[PDB]
């Protein structure tokens, strides 16, 4: 019928250029696209990087607190150790030591020199030590004239006190105050 | 005109294969965009794992610094205590103690012994003890025919003699060197 | 030849239809790209944040674990140099002070006391003092008559017994057991 191959041809160019529209703006957009999947790649390869960097600064800082962990620990203990077994300054109850102590110059109680160094010196008593029945108030008759047995007393007594002189050195030599 | 068909028809044609062509390009993009966008998305995924299990390890690194920053500082402020109040082996200014001091065996003043366990046996003395005026260097006169003066005199420098040593035994048994 | 121009028309019909098909798939795949595209870049980017935090809080870390690892060090120093000189309540062997030694009351040795504070009320003792040879067992002979160096044997070792009580003064006194 003649008009429907102009009508035809015109209605194909009509969808050409609906199809050149819209490849148009498909081209637009796939551009667009391109830019940005490229962008955030690169993104993604840069994230990598710095939370690798980051799982290698981790794993090493539990490595030192588990480290630094067993350090205070150990710390922790020796202190327990020395706060029970330690002299202290300040402590007024009673303190006893398991073992000997030697110290300089002098011992002392409440700020007064009570000890020092060995006296030396002395040559050692010799005979009987008297750590018997001692009365100082011991008194001796004394007459008028000479008395045997009154004079005997006064002896005897000089004996049992130089013997008791000396029974008291041995103590301080048995000590260590005198040598 | 006759001619205008065949040249619409034509043209219609180079732009037909135009199309062609350029559907076939976008095609290829976006298919190739499509793996590029299933990948990107993977590795985002992974990635938030990784970070949201860093997240999990920070926060608990975090916790136990917090922790050993506060052992520490208890340990320290032990370790002060224990440096201001503990007694010196090296140290050289005298060291005083506030509490009563018991050991084993011995006390001792430059490597030699003073000082050890009590002495027994004592039997204590009686009587008045001397800790008044006492010269050392009194002598007596002592006469060709008997004298009670002068025998009195030597009675009388006994006895406060042997009050001397009552009063000297006195000092030991107050300290405890004798029972 | 009169019948291309249908045929021309038809087959170009044919392919604008499949233009039309792939140009509406195309559509549908960028435009849902397009929110793929927009969601993974918002992710990327909300990544970015937690990932900078958590660097923020690594290196604080690292500076906390360091200066901690500092604060053990100096600690661990000065326990070990608390456990070289401190004095021990538990230890066996002899212990050595390289100074001197006040304690309050009491000086004990084996759970006794043996020293304490210095005795008071003393009057120091004149004279000569004797350190030298000294017999306990020193006796003396008395007759049924007066004679006088029976006498004068008794007054001197009673002056030698005096000196020696002045001489065991001396040596509390120096030491502080008396004053
Ligand atoms: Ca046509
Ligand atoms: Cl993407």
């Amino acid at each position: 019928g003649a008009y429907d191959a102009q009508v035809k041809n015109d209605e194909q160019d009509v969808e050409l250029a609906d199809h050149e529209a819209r490849i148009k703006q498909l081209r637009i957009d796939v551009d667009d696209h391109e830019s940005r999947i490229t962008a955030n790649t690169k993104a993604i390869t840069a994230l990598n990087v710095r939370v690798t960097t980051a799982e290698g600064e981790i794993a090493s800082l539990q490595t030192n607190v588990s480290a630094l962990d067993g350090r205070v620990t150990t710390a922790e203990n020796n202190i327990s150790a020395l706060q029970a077994d330690y002299v202290s300054k300040t402590a007024t109850t009673s303190q006893s030591l398991a073992s000997p102590l030697n110290v300089t110059t002098s011992y002392s109680v409440g700020g007064k020199k009570v000890l020092g160094a060995r006296q030396t010196g002395w040559t050692a008593a010799t005979g009987t030590a008297n750590k018997g029945v001692f009365d100082a108030d011991l008194t001796f008759a004394v007459s008028d004239t000479y008395t045997q047995s009154e004079i005997q007393a006064i002896a005897n007594a000089l004996i049992t006190e130089r013997r008791r002189t000396k029974a008291m050195e041995d103590a301080l030599r048995a000590h260590g105050l005198i040598d």
